[PDB]
């Protein structure tokens, strides 16, 4: 078996040529070239079984891509593991290889407002699709948006993505939670379990930002600190917004805190389009109910280049310890046998 970095990653013969590219969430992440449809791949191995919470990522990525069709979401294109499940100890999952992630773009690019512009509409176009099949993606950030040397970009990882549950939304303040910080809605750190589809507005939102200035816009240190630069940009939420929080000790928390002056969008992004600062406004809605939705956020004046509901497809239909799990991500995974 082609091994790389020390360590097995035996994917042949029908993928040759190895190179790596990285160390993700799952493990080792190379490029290949598939011999069979003669393009260069990426290839992700994964390794998760010795435990609950892996197999339950991965199983979920697995469901879920298999299941989703559309030009702004990663598809699968091969799973590789063992025949049988007593000697799969590793599974790799085989995308479209991209040339780069958002995260390492803005590391080092300046976006210009076409580009912008261009890669907020295809986020929100993969996006109404996702939450038209009732699934909340729950982990939208920069390094989970894959772009193509064309610049068509593609949202991945569903490892922390859930069927949407409004009505069993509301928890305690302080409450822990898993998807990273710096793109956690403020009602996170508040009341809400992150079970609507305003979360993941609130990301794009965040995205949104950081592409305008090439900076996270809420680069907080850890929990609760989130939450004070949200509201140093923000400012105090309103009477009206604090009444629709009705759990005392986060409510308490707010009235708490010194009177705080919203920071006017285009001081922060002197450079930006107007229109693009209405819609960061409207994402970044402290309250989450009064917050934009996907299909309103596609319809904004600052998308009218590419707005087409027509051609924004969505969803054909809405969508246990490890033993069960490998059982599971067998069973996914069988279709690509062999
Ligand atoms: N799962 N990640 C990933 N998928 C890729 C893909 N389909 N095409 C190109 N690069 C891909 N990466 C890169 O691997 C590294 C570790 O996550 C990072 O640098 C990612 O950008």
């Amino acid at each position: 078996p082609e091994m790389v970095r020390g360590q097995v990653f035996d994917v042949g013969p029908r993928y040759t040529n190895l190179s790596y590219i990285g160390e993700g969430a799952y493990g080792m992440v190379c490029s290949a070239y598939d011999n069979l449809n003669k393009v260069r791949v990426a290839i992700k191995k994964i390794s998760p079984f010795e435990h609950q919470t892996y197999c339950q990522r991965t199983l979920r990525e697995i469901k879920i891509l298999l299941r989703f069709r559309h030009e702004n979401i990663i598809g699968i294109n091969d799973i590789i593991r063992a025949p049988t499940i007593e000697q799969m100890k590793d599974v790799y999952i085989v995308q479209d290889l991209m040339e780069t992630d958002l995260y390492k773009l803005l590391k080092t690019q300046h976006l210009s407002n076409d580009h912008i512009c261009y890669f907020l509409y295809q986020i929100l176009r993969g996006l109404k699709y996702i939450h038209s099949a009732n699934v909340l993606h729950r982990d939208l950030k920069p390094s989970n948006l894959l772009l193509n040397t064309t610049c068509d970009l593609k949202i991945c990882d569903f490892g922390l993505a859930r069927v949407a549950d409004p009505d069993h939304d509301h928890t305690g303040f302080l409450t822990e939670y898993v998807a990273t910080r710096w793109y956690r809605a403020p009602e996170i750190m508040l009341n809400s379990k992150g079970y609507t589809k305003s979360i993941d507005i609130w990301s794009v939102g965040c995205i949104l930002a950081e592409m305008l200035s090439n900076r996270p816009i809420f680069p907080g240190k850890h929990y609760l600190d989130q939450l004070n630069h949200i509201l140093g940009i923000l400012g105090s939420p309103s009477q009206e917004d604090l009444n629709c929080i009705i759990n005392l000790k986060a409510r308490n928390y707010l009235l708490s805190l010194p009177h705080k002056n919203k920071v006017p969008w285009n001081r922060l992004f002197p450079n930006a389009d107007s229109k693009a600062l209405d819609l960061l406004d409207k994402m970044l809605t402290f309250n989450p109910h009064k917050r934009i939705e996907v299909e309103q956020a596609l319809a904004h004046p600052y998308l009218e280049q590419y707005y087409d509901p027509s051609d924004e497809p969505i969803a054909e239909a809405p969508f246990l310890p490890k033993e069960k799990l490998k059982e599971l991500i067998f069973e996914e995974t069988a279709r690509f046998q062999p």
